[PDB]
């Protein structure tokens, strides 16, 4: 029988150590696919898709986005995915980081690793891409991010934090588990790029509220931030924006080609990106993506300067 | 009552003058938030919500996009801005130049002072984000463009011109003052994106009718133009783009940083940009978002060479 | 009476020869707008508008995206347009990568010659223009790409292809050709930007079909491979990024300006452009929008490394 | 009657103050030549012409180099240059920071002012060219150095220095003041460029000699450390290095044109340049041409590190 | 028997045309050796080695620099070179813009065709290398500048010239042509590097006399002004500056390699380099080596500005 | 008694292996400074002191110029140098690539080791710097190369060289050994500047003799070919160049800071550089430096291409 937490929502500070190395490694991340129920908006059950990441013998939480992957170019990077015993549909791993850095679909139960080399530095998206359909897989929220650091690591910042944004479509009923009342995925919504909620870190009220992540990303005032952002999708892209900042750096794959001083960044769906902004302005502030409405919808967090 | 006028078309050309000074100095512009009713399109009269520019003791006219704020990087930035005492919602500023660059909430009848140092350079969006709903009065019309040059200025060029993009969702009837046979802004239509009219300069015939600033730009052949450009939004960006013309040099945020000889630049919504071009054909051109569908809904201009 | 045909998809490797010169050169291309019936999708006959290029005294095939136009910068360019007699509306011509470079509208029969001077290099897209309605006309896929290479030409390839996206509205019945079962291009739906299927080369199934181009793209493995890219639209630009690949050039306009590692770029609708990547990966990969719903409708290719 | 003091040594401390602005200014600098019998060599006395700085009432000391003019780019430069009522032969001044800033011969007594614009940045040497004898002028000691940083001034650095290398050819003798038993300009060992003494600051043990600002340069470990560096010359250019130290910076006219990691620059006589370097290293290091055999004829200095 | 003329200078003003062409072609010059006396210096008759440019049938004058090739970056040059009848030592050329583009020794009267393509731009020397001693050939005065331009051309100037620094080693009497009273090479003096004369364009007083091209090099205030700059030696380089005047460009090589605002160039021998200013003061200013007590050995030239 | 062998020579092939990691490491020499007697030049016995390389426990032979270091930027380097017992002067290191890198005079017999971070990158110069007389100890020889490469390693290329430049001034009679016959230092010639002899890799016909590695620099037409050049001199910097040949790319100190298509580059004595060409043209080549009288004295070697 399914699992139904309170929440998927992602710790945007829940991040691997800063890369300060030009020796090449082999950096290795363990994985398990993880159906679940859980709110997506306050008061809406949905049925979720995502990754979790094991530590040691321990796993979970299981999350929008997944877990941050985080590497050197030219390290060799090992993904062991595991699809746990008690999930339906089979799933698999698809990198943007890696050249045909695809797994083949592994059945609940079994266990593959996913082995590639990481030859060219940029943030890049990472999702499940199995049955031929990544559509219906990113939708359900498998996506999440990895960064190839340049040799040396990218210059040090005060603090840095992860975001993945995606819209959803909702059709009440599961196929499966009819038991549970809560929303499954629209196929006609979906197609027609109509969505219900937007959300950041995998709620609605995530990094809005104070008990699901609401004041997690804060920073002192002149302090540098690092920003690593996803945009999941599936099918609308972000334009991101945070209210009363200004972005020192923006690049999407290359840390040496950016663009100075931008305010409103777009990120196309399946993509991922790098942002730069000292936060010398105190107080709260509205982490947004700049199509408004979709603000209302849930595309809309918090950022903390003390 | 409420005042009802022909239009809130911006003039393109209504620009301050050129910088070609590195002493920082302290700009100081005088802003009054103006609720007004007037034609959206021909035949539909619109509550609009904008912001008007006060030189000495006159002020006005309202217009779409609010007037273009001109500094220089280093400068010392006082926007006074007031609320009219026949206005209903109160307003407030929210600056994409600055650094925690947002005013307070303001009633009608009472005016505050916003002061900031502009101390990075490029085009950013302004824009009214009063009672935390930004949604709501970028959607009336509150927007306008800020540039901040570099120390000495941007290159020099014959012909400078503003133009602002936006879309409309348009419900049948006004709220408040259920006399005046007008539309108001529609929740769901805006909520969907789906909007009816798309507008430059605040009109749907704006820069395309010669008594509403048709002929407003124009230039001699062989002159070189820059466009300072602002996607109001609040939904939907812009795929700008003048028929004839090639953008020589076109930069979002930063001088520096550009890309030499674009067609179609993608201009988020919430963000301001810079476009430059030589006038070599002459003639007639069409000035429009190239997702063509949105061009006979008003997403339509028109450029004059001589 | 209409000619109707199987398709009028574009084989992705119908590429003009690379440049390897620095003399300037006039540059001629006969190109003869041809209405047609086809198969937009499997089941659903269209009528298309389409360029078809002329060698010698033989014509076509008629397809979309139109013929791949190809210079080199300071060239003359001289495009002979023919409007055939069988047809119904008129049309024109509007190349992006010349200043004034439309020609005027000629009737079906008659036959015009633009010539312009290519003086900014880049990848740029042309269209039919005519009657004062892009939309319409781009709608029915009179779109292609035409390219102007550096002196010297842009750095040599191993293989190289052509692909323009566009996306599609279909209503019942043509309102000319009344006995054709078939669908005609539709307004509203065309209008509130809400589109059925969408395509690579002109049918849902090309690049996808082996027998419509569907093994076409295919290069050895280690090859260096470069995509001239359009975004024919006319409302939807493309999210474009093919499964295991990274770009490791991207250029929208200029050879210069470009970001290094990009795995999903946005092109606007009205946009050409140029992704360039190594194969280092054998198998089949998807070419997609990474709008993922858009792959079901048809926003999905194969490409083949061996 | 000539005055004869013990040394024309330069403190190479007296530095004008570092510029943090970018407001043009009318800079404006006292300069009086000054006719003097010191110290060349220990036991040698020698005939100079040197320039000295006057502050408000009180002038001097007269050093060899001459005073550190200091300005930013766009300011107006404006130098008063008094010939002493003791002298003996006409002067002027000659600086290589402005487009034609040469004075007219001013004779024992009288006094001119040299305005002029400062508009191309970088150090530059300014010297005394009188009677079309640049050569005789230089060769008795009557040059030094002149910045002109960029609008906000180059970037801070912790410590900062001035020194200027020349060669002498020493006659014993002067023709006027016969009492002196010193010595004279060698036309003959002049014309052939074989020097007798090399002097870093007017003297042979300056920066040797702790009486003579042997320890005068002096910086903390760790320090940012900055050089404006001339070659008076007359005929030989400074082969400069300082042991124990890698110049991360050097530039010889502009700021942005520099290379990295020089050990040792040739410096052409009749130039001045900038070098920058970290004080990493603790101890004494040896400042010197490293034309080796130059250094025992006093191309010899010291740097302290603490 | 010899010819004996009045002197061997080189007019600056004796240019070929500039380049605005993208197209390759097959320059072709023709030169002849040519032994003749004449003036170094005033009084002192010099036995000279030179190269003299033949249009059409007719040749001459010879010079000292030899005359100015310039070509385009992908041309084919060939340089047909004759060896006079009546000289006595055997000559040949040796290319610095060419790889391994040497000829072989040609006897008097007996002439061979160099051809060579140039595939590297820049400013470069050409000389006589022949019976395997480049020294005393160049010592006598066989040595020139050749420029290859990239394709374009360099950025246009509105006055051009062209300067060659040497100095000269003079023993009385010829070997040769015992009958004349004048002075041969020295190797001596030669070996030990002490010169006894300077000169600029084959003369000690060339650009400094009336008669003798003094005012050869004149140019209207506000015009930019390019400097083809040759150090033919053979032992001593340049340190080359002209007083009242700032370089905004220096290249050696390559254009786009080049520092901004020299003041004073080091031309090492066998080198050739460009030098670019804006003549923005009027009056008489004079150019020389900065090593000043060259100056009066006839490192000494004559810019004026109107 | 001391050792007498026929020559010190250098071979230009002797050079460590290509550099391909980016994992910092401990790079270890062992050196040994050698007072030996050999031939300078044909005929002409001279008292070196020179540098060793100890590979194991065995060591030799004694060279000038000295071993080639070679390390990547970030290792840490440890050299071990010993002093022979049978040597008469104290020795000691000086590397211009670390910060602070001197070590003390060792005597005869003692051996010590110096360890140093090489944190910038480049081409420089090390050198024996003993009893405060770095002009005695690098006039005899002691004088080598170190290349600190970026991480990666500088671009691969074909054929990789090493030549050290140097100056003589010979005195008849060793102060020591009076009973060899040959030459010692002369202070009166080096402290004028006035060499008898000019050497490349340590004697007159080395690069020129068959039997002294006249054949040793021989390289493939059409290859890529770097040389690591130092300029010992103590006094005379050279203007290197090799006949038929073209620098692609020059760098004194940094790989990113350098001039395209130098023909001579200016090395001032106590700097090191790198030159990097291809060899399209076969045939034999003169390496030299371009004062060309120099040439005879020995600054004259051999290129080979087949
Ligand atoms: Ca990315
Ligand atoms: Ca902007
Ligand atoms: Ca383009
Ligand atoms: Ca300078
Ligand atoms: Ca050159
Ligand atoms: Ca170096
Ligand atoms: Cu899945
Ligand atoms: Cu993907
Ligand atoms: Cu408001
Ligand atoms: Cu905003
Ligand atoms: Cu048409
Ligand atoms: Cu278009
Ligand atoms: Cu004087
Ligand atoms: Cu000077
Ligand atoms: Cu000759
Ligand atoms: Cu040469
Ligand atoms: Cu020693
Ligand atoms: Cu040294």
């Amino acid at each position: 029988m399914v699992d139904v937490i309170s929440n998927v929502a992602k710790d945007p500070a829940d991040i691997p150590g800063r890369i300060s190395r030009s020796c090449p490694k082999t950096v290795t991340v363990n994985l398990v696919a993880k159906e679940v129920v859980a709110d997506l908006a306050p008061g809406k059950k949905f049925w979720f898709w995502t990754f979790a990441e094991k530590k040691g013998d321990t796993v979970g939480p299981a999350t929008v986005p997944g877990p941050m992957v985080r590497v050197m170019e030219g390290d060799t990077v090992v993904i062991n995915l595991t699809n746990d015993l008690h999930n339906e549909e089979p799933h698999n791993l698809d990198f943007h980081a890696g050249f045909g850095a695809m797994l083949m679909d592994i059945e609940p139960g079994e266990t593959d690793t996913l082995t590639f080399k990481a030859k060219r530095e940029g943030a890049y998206i990472y999702h499940c891409g199995a049955e031929g359909m990544p559509w219906e897989h990113v939708a359900y929220g498998m996506y999440g991010l990895i960064v190839v650091e340049p040799k040396g690591g990218l210059s040090r910042v005060d603090k840095e934090f992860y975001i993945g944004q995606g819209e959803w479509y909702i059709k009440p009923g599961i196929e499966d588990h009819p038991h549970i009342r809560g929303y499954s995925l629209d196929e006609d919504k979906a197609l027609a790029e109509h969505p219900d909620y937007f959300t950041f870190n995998g709620h609605t009220q995530a990094l809005m509220d104070p008990s699901i992540y609401g004041n997690a990303i804060t920073v002192n005032q002149g302090d540098k931030v690092r920003l690593f952002f996803v945009a999941g999708g599936p099918n609308i892209g972000s334009n991101f924006h945070i209210i009363g900042q200004i972005f020192d750096k923006f690049y999407p794959g290359h840390r040496r080609d950016f663009i100075r001083n931008e305010e409103t960044a777009y990120i196309p769906p399946g993509s991922a990106a790098v942002f730069e902004f000292k936060a010398l302005a105190t107080g709260d502030f509205l982490i947004v993506d700049h199509a408004l409405f979709r603000v209302p919808k849930g595309a809309g967090g918090l950022l903390h300067v003390k």
